[PDB]
């Protein structure tokens, strides 16, 4: 380029930046092309073109200007790329602001869409305000390639589209633009199939919605809704690897965390909506809006200490009581709680406070709703149509055909668009098994098997793959989260060695270790103790994510104080000793709303969370010790450092199984972070209990669950313990303890103690 151009640039006297700013051809090879992409970036230093697919990074050129770019790429295409750009001592990654010169589809848009490769193809499939032929407007588009027609209806023509008739490309999507609309404008798809058959479909790739049980998609102008101010928070996640920090996650379903009053309105970001009504059979309820739960539910998080929040299913679904996890509306989140871009302020929010976000995400089927995606377009598009792989019979869902390119498109991309255009910072998918097996709860003789006779969805198992390997090059540092629960191998191990690529799998196996323990009485613990202690034997086989979920509080097993055997007391202190337990046990940890208070009532999807156990004082202290236990995560290294090398744990004692009695240690990098770990799970108190410690000095007594702010006895050491020189459990030095009932201790060495 010249400096004449660049200038023009700069001094915004160019006439269309587009001609020179973005990606541009500028030669082609025997088996290569070679590009160049030009950025304007006031502000920056520096910039650098990730092609994070190929692993590679080119660093950009100022040329003429000081933030003016260029770098110059060989490759035989250029689709994807992020601009890293660096303004004083920060970094942000983008998306190159001119990628697209227009909002129609390209053929370049519609052979990567039919390969399954267009990782952007939300940019121009669904509904987008933009300006074709000199005129502002909406383009609509839409994959049905057995339709015979599709019009747009909507509100800008009274529902009636014989004169909004979409045009067909390529034998496989409609558009269609439409002059004067924008955002706002309410709409659906009509569509006449094969047979002559006229229905109504949302938009697949819809951003909003209309609220259940209206179905109609709305129109949104998506990059130009909110203003963002957590660029320190992703540049934070993009440098660092989580599984080396704390991550205590509050699991919560936002419809019934807390709700409000029907007879006012829904407040949002600088306006108002009708109030939402939770149910006609609790009719003077309502939800509250994502800009309410910022507002509420955060600061809430925030001083309870936990580092991220996970949401169940927030893409539009139309029944409350599928909890989220049948989805039709899969790039819209919910309009349950307001619009899009209070969402957006919601998870700004978070960020600010220093807290993530993780989306249960639901790719695993789809109900059969008929503005949705069934039957899309006259066939079994979107499922497969062969029955014993493209249903769920069990739970009268259709599961996506994982094989077809445009299907497979359709989910990546939706997994991206949810960090890109929402920010987030991981998915949790449930249900992983479901997937991953051709005979996944059916019976004999109505499966079949794979292509080498084996029970493998071998398409599922690629597409979970290709989902694992785009999220983590193009957003490091996220959380991918898998539950699985027939150990399938590898779940959490890289998909070059073989593994599907999450970073983190539930551990349902120490879930239902602990929570059957919990639940045996106390002096029939003895005959229990390797349900404290197996989880151990598997556990570097993965990297594991401690859970006490929402499924294990609803359909009669109680809430976690109800699980508990004794009087009143002891089922507290059990709950202290097991959640002690679970936060000095290796692995990260989540745990769901209402444990963290001592709810007696099972989670409730028609109501709220029993706030009102919060003016006793019992709940109180239980909480109290929720929020302490939080901030002793996020102050101890050895809770979090090592969660996944056998350096971060070692058994001290575990065989004194006649007093339900184990000890462990957990290490850091620095060996006076090391601690002393002691569990009781009686209500026996012993006044003196010898344990090995690695090293000789005064142990701090760190954190008692039995202290009386807890709502404990208050029995305890008293500060701590000078460690003997007397040889015990394989150690040169002891500890005589005191062990409070049904409770844990944790000990610290404090090298710095005067004799
Ligand atoms: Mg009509
Ligand atoms: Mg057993
Ligand atoms: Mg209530």
């Amino acid at each position: 380029i010249s400096a004449d151009q660049v200038n023009q640039i700069i001094y915004n006297l160019h006439h269309d930046p587009f001609e020179i700013l973005g990606c541009h051809l500028l030669e082609e090879g025997k088996n290569t092309k070679k590009w160049v992409v030009r950025a304007y970036l006031p502000k920056a230093e520096a910039a650098w073109v990730i092609r994070p697919t190929e692993r590679k990074e080119d660093p950009m050129n100022s040329v003429h200007h000081p933030n003016f770019f260029e770098c110059i790429i060989e490759t035989p295409e250029l689709n994807h790329y992020q601009l890293k750009v660096k303004e004083g001592e920060h970094e942000k990654v983008i998306y190159d602001p001119y990628a697209f010169s227009s909002p129609y589809l390209t053929d370049e848009d519609i052979y990567l869409f039919s390969e399954g490769n267009h990782h952007r193809i939300y940019e121009k499939l669904g509904a987008h305000v933009g300006e074709i032929n000199g005129v502002k407007g909406v383009y609509f588009a839409v994959w049905a390639p057995n339709a015979r027609n599709v019009s747009v209806i909507g509100d800008f023509n009274n529902w009636d589209g014989r004169e909004h008739q979409m045009r067909k490309r390529n034998y496989t999507i409609w558009e269609l633009f439409v002059p004067e609309i924008g955002s706002g404008t309410v709409y659906k798809y009509e569509i006449k199939n094969s047979e002559g058959h006229i229905y109504e479909k949302s938009d697949p790739y819809g951003f909003y919605r209309e609220v259940r049980p209206n179905t109609a998609s709305i129109v949104v102008d998506i990059d130009n809704i909110y203003q963002w101010h957590d660029e320190e928070w992703l540049e934070k996640r993009r440098n660092s690897d989580p599984l080396k920090q704390p991550v205590s996650v509050y699991e919560v379903h936002l419809g019934s965390w807390l709700h409000g009053s029907s007879a006012e309105k829904m407040p949002l970001l600088n306006g108002e909506a009708d109030p939402v009504i939770v149910s006609e059979w609790n009719p003077g309820a309502r939800f509250l809006s994502y800009y309410e739960l910022a507002e509420k539910l955060i600061p809430y998080v925030k001083d309870m200490g936990y580092t991220h929040i996970e949401l169940l299913p927030i893409a539009e679904h139309p029944f409350d009581g599928s909890w989220g996890y049948q989805v039709t509306g899969f790039y819209s989140p919910t309009s349950r709680f307001g619009r899009p871009e209070d969402f957006m302020y919601f998870v700004d929010k978070c960020h600010e406070n220093g807290i993530g976000v993780i989306l249960d995400w639901v790719p695993g089927h789809f109900p059969k709703d008929s503005h949705g995606l069934a039957y899309f377009d006259g066939t079994h598009l979107y499922e497969h149509a062969d029955p014993r792989i493209g249903e769920h019979k069990e739970w009268g869902t259709l599961v996506f055909n994982y094989g077809r390119h445009e299907v497979r498109n359709f989910l990546v991309a939706n997994v991206l668009f949810w960090f890109d255009k929402y920010h987030v910072d991981g998915i949790r998918v449930d249900a992983v098994a479901s997937m991953l097996y051709r005979n996944y709860l059916r019976k004999e003789g109505e499966w079949i098997a794979n292509e080498y006779g084996g029970d493998e969805h071998i398409e599922a198992v690629s597409f979970i793959r290709e989902v694992n390997t785009l999220l983590f090059e193009y957003f490091p540092g996220i959380l991918s989260i898998a539950e699985e629960s027939t150990e399938w191998e590898k779940v959490s191990r890289p998909v070059y060695d073989g593994g599907l690529g999450f970073n983190l799998k539930w551990d349902m196996g120490w879930m239902h270790d602990m929570l059957d323990y919990f639940n045996i009485d106390p002096y029939f613990r003895q005959y229990h103790q390797n349900n404290v202690t197996f989880s151990m034997l598997y556990y570097y086989n993965e990297n594991f994510m401690l859970a006490l979920s929402h499924d294990e509080i609803v359909h009669g097993k109680s809430n976690m104080l109800g699980k508990m055997p004794g009087d009143e007391w002891q089922k507290y202190a059990n709950v202290r000793a097991l959640f002690t337990y679970m936060y000095t046990h290796p692995g990260k940890k989540t745990m769901f709303m209402s444990m963290e208070f001592g709810q007696w009532s099972e989670w409730n999807v028609a109501g709220d969370l029993e706030w009102h156990l919060l003016q006793y004082e019992p709940h109180q202290q239980l909480k109290q010790f929720f929020t302490d236990l939080n901030a002793l995560y996020q102050q101890e290294p050895a809770l979090y450092t090592h969660d996944f090398e056998y350096h971060g744990f070692e058994w001290i004692d575990c065989n004194d199984n006649t007093h339900s009695v184990v000890s462990f240690l957990r290490r850091s990098d620095d060996p006076n972070d090391s601690l002393v770990v002691v569990c009781n799970f009686t209500p026996q108190p012993h006044s003196h209990y010898r344990i090995g410690v690695p090293e000789a000095g005064y142990y701090v007594e760190l954190f008692n669950s039995d202290a009386k702010q807890y709502g404990g006895s208050n029995m305890g050491n008293l500060g701590g313990k000078w460690a003997d020189e007397w040889s015990f459990h394989n150690k040169p030095y002891s500890l005589d303890l005191c062990l409070p009932p049904l409770a844990v201790l944790i000990l610290k060495l404090d090298p710095t103690k005067v004799p």
